[PDB]
């Protein structure tokens, strides 16, 4: 992670300076994210309780949703057979069907942007992009978590801009091969 984040963490604080917002980066580790780097919000007044460290599971995490929508599906098949206790209904948003998965996988493969709708707790929501490899495959992601409240007014297209110019700029730096660095 050493190497990755040195290369995004620039490109990270900058997006951090420009939204506000929570800035959160992830690895794929098989049936997770991991949360390797954050960045707290600086004017955005909406903090999540993650952490550098975590384990985030697939099924409701924006980042996660990636993953999976970039993957084989028949691992999200296998997923959903063998995680039936860890998929539960966090809220009334959280994805736990398998059908209701695959249309929404679709859709995030199609556009290459995720978001989490309030599926981990009312009120909060999240942006996610895919951090592609030379091969295009998605090794790493990257999201911004601010208030639903918020991001009614001003809009998931005005944010998914600059977030999706952060992700390609990482991207590409990766290809080629900060105080967070």
């Amino acid at each position: 992670s050493l190497n990755i984040i040195h290369i995004a963490a620039p490109h990270l604080e900058a997006l951090n300076i420009a939204t506000g917002e929570t800035i959160n980066f992830s690895s794929r580790e098989d049936d997770h994210a991991i949360l390797i780097y954050k960045l707290e919000p600086t004017t955005g007044m909406l903090r999540t309780r993650a952490y550098i460290g975590q384990h985030m599971p697939l099924y409701c995490s924006a980042m996660g949703k990636i993953y999976m929508a970039f993957g084989h599906p028949d691992y999200v098949k296998s997923y959903w057979e063998s995680h039936q206790h860890e998929i539960q209904p966090l809220t009334r948003n959280t994805i736990t069907e398998l059908p209701a998965m695959f249309d929404e996988l679709a859709h995030i493969r199609e556009s290459g942007a995720a978001m989490d709708r309030e599926e981990n707790e009312l009120g909060v929501s999240c942006i996610a992009v895919p951090v592609f490899d030379i091969h295009g495959r998605v090794p790493y992601a990257v999201s911004i978590s601010l208030s639903t409240s918020r991001l009614k007014q001003v809009g998931e297209k005005n944010l998914l801009k600059p977030l999706r110019e952060t992700a390609q700029a990482i991207s590409n730096e990766l290809g080629f091969t900060a105080i967070t660095g």
